[PDB]
């Protein structure tokens, strides 16, 4: 029951990798300490190789069968549509893995004939063979990080016109299975501002609150084949067209539950029986599974007044404490059922009694103050890795712009302010790119979005108090400022007289600059503007920004 087999082939890069970080004229006026940023390559496969690959044992008792059967209640109250050929097309990314068979994402997006006809040849394959294995490819990423190396990831993904027949299937269900099924539990139902909510109102519902965050070591390894299965009974749970059952079964025997491993140059590397970290079902599938086992273990751990709040691989349980030493005998308890349904723990959980000291989904609630002293809940991380990524970008283009992604996400933090809207807008300024759509990721899905629109997204995600927000948790600072000086990052204090520059430039260009002159950097001046709605944030769509996680799932919106 390995999790891979290998033949000792390689797995190959397709480009020429850089693992030192790059140096222009701009790099130094954000990161000076340089030999602390590094990109994994796929000089390191070897070694995650060795870390993903171990045996699975699994024993399954009656609390599991019991969520399972509740779970399966929930999804068959799911009715799930077939997307078209068309609707899965434009659902991906213009810059999506190229097919081996002659046709890349753009004659995809395009409906090109020659894209059209050999989706249609998969989609029938699908219906007709549910037994031969799938071919994918096994590629190193290329991921960039701060010292104390990490190995690099290892991403797992099927042909192109396989990724369009994966939506035509499973888009609807992906998409709407996981709240029906887990409810408030469901993490990527929330913006970072509805998940702080959840987080502080569960927190709150509890007379005397204990939480936990639990890391499952090497998540996508330890999912084993009857995990799989089981995914596939909630799917067919739902209400679904005949050809979607039928696809979903096909998906699931010939891709889902395993298969071979090809590098970038053709060469078999081996055989997977786990799961695939490039599919479309990655994130629901880690979800469901991770949910189910989690809310077995905490029966089993016979732990009170349970919630869970689970995205992907990622749980945290908030629950009623029995007091210090029980809560530390109830979670070896809890680690002792989540290592019998294959999810043993990375670093062993930690009992928390202060919201804040709670890391999930590398972050952690912390506390400042809106315009009228009001304390204000917000979500934060360590911005270390952030600050590295942002290091690289700043004398590289990357397919995915981390810091227009973080400047989204992390938008009320005091680093996302100072430093990463301060140092951005400042180089965007001086190229004139502005008004130029890059590519960032929320919740694992694509979106090309214009810098000039970020007062706008910013106000619908975490409202005008994000302009408005100091007095911030001396804990906060002090992390903040320990990062700058380990980084070689100029102290705050730079940033703030390089943002009354930033601001000075914005507001001269006028129009939607302006906008982000006023808005973005109102925090840098002394005496400070009135903050009122902006009309346009009102017309922007915002429809399935936080509706469900797609890491790997190749889904461009
Ligand atoms: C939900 O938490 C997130 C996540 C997030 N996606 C996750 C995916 C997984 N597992 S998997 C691969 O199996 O799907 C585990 C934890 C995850 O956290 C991402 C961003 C994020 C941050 C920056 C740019 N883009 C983003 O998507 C921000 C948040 C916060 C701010 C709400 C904490």
């Amino acid at each position: 029951h390995m999790s891979y087999t290998w033949t000792g082939a390689l797995i190959t890069p397709c480009a020429a990798e850089e693992s030192k970080l790059p140096i222009n004229a701009l790099s130094n006026s954000l990161l000076r300490h340089h030999n602390m940023v590094y990109a994994t390559t796929s000089r390191s496969a070897g070694l995650r190789q060795k870390k993903v690959t171990f045996d699975r044992l699994q024993v399954l008792d009656d609390h599991y069968r019991d969520v399972l059967k509740e779970m399966k209640a929930k999804a068959s109250t799911v009715k799930a549509k077939l997307l078209s050929v068309e609707e899965a097309c434009k659902l991906t990314p213009p810059h999506s893995a190229k097919s081996k068979f002659g046709y890349g994402a753009k004659d995809v997006r395009n409906l090109s004939s020659k894209a059209v006809n050999h989706i249609h040849s998969v989609w029938k394959d699908l219906l007709e063979d549910t037994v031969t294995p799938i071919d994918t490819t096994i590629m190193a990423k290329n991921e960039v990080f701060c010292v104390q190396r990490k190995p690099a990831r290892l991403i797992v993904f099927p042909d192109l016109g396989v990724r369009v027949c994966e939506k035509m299937a499973l888009y609807d269900v992906v998409s709407t299975l996981p709240q029906v099924v887990m409810g408030s539990s469901y993490g990527f139902q929330y913006s970072p501002g509805q998940r702080v909510e959840f987080l502080v109102n569960t927190w709150k519902s509890k007379k005397n609150p204990m939480g936990f965050s639990y890391d499952t070591r090497c998540f996508d390894s330890t999912v084993t084949e009857n995990d799989i299965r089981v995914e596939e009974s909630i799917y067919q749970c739902c209400d679904l067209a005949p050809e979607a059952r039928q696809a979903i079964k096909s998906l699931t025997e010939r891709l889902y539950i395993g298969g071979p491993l090809t590098n970038s140059k053709g060469q078999n590397c081996g055989y997977r029986r786990c799961r695939a970290s490039g599919v479309l079902t990655t994130s629901c599938g880690n979800t469901l599974t991770c949910y189910l086992k989690a809310s077995a273990a905490c029966r089993a751990a016979k732990l009170q007044d349970c919630t869970m709040l689970v995205n992907g691989d990622d749980l945290v349980v908030i629950c009623e404490s029995a007091g210090t030493q029980e809560d530390a005998a109830s979670l070896r308890v809890f680690t002792e059922a989540m290592t019998r349904y294959s999810a043993p723990p990375g670093d062993p959980p930690q009992p928390e009694y202060d919201l804040e000291l709670i890391t999930s989904c590398s972050s952690n609630v912390s506390v400042a103050h809106d315009a009228s002293g009001k304390r204000v809940y917000y979500l934060t991380r360590d911005p270390t890795t952030p600050l590295a990524r942002a290091a690289w970008e700043t004398a590289r283009h990357t397919p995915v712009n981390s810091w227009l992604g973080n400047i989204i996400m992390y938008a009320p933090t005091l680093w996302a302010r100072m430093i990463l809207m301060t140092h951005f807008f400042s180089i965007l300024l001086a190229q004139e790119q502005l008004e130029k759509a890059l590519d960032c990721q929320i919740y694992g899905a694509c979106y090309s979005i214009e810098p000039l629109d970020l007062p706008q997204i910013i106000e619908r995600l975490h409202g005008l108090s994000a302009f408005s927000l100091h007095s911030y948790s001396p804990g906060e600072i002090n992390r903040v400022a320990s990062c700058l000086r380990k980084l070689g990052v100029p102290p705050l204090r730079v940033w703030r007289h390089r943002a009354r520059s930033v601001r000075a430039r914005l507001l001269s260009q006028g129009g939607r600059a302006a906008t982000c002159g006023k808005y973005l950097f109102n925090w840098a001046v002394k005496t400070k503007l009135k903050l009122t709605p902006i009309p346009a944030a009102s017309r922007l769509d915002l429809s399935g920004w936080f509706v469900a996680g797609y890491s790997g799932g190749d889904i461009y919106h």
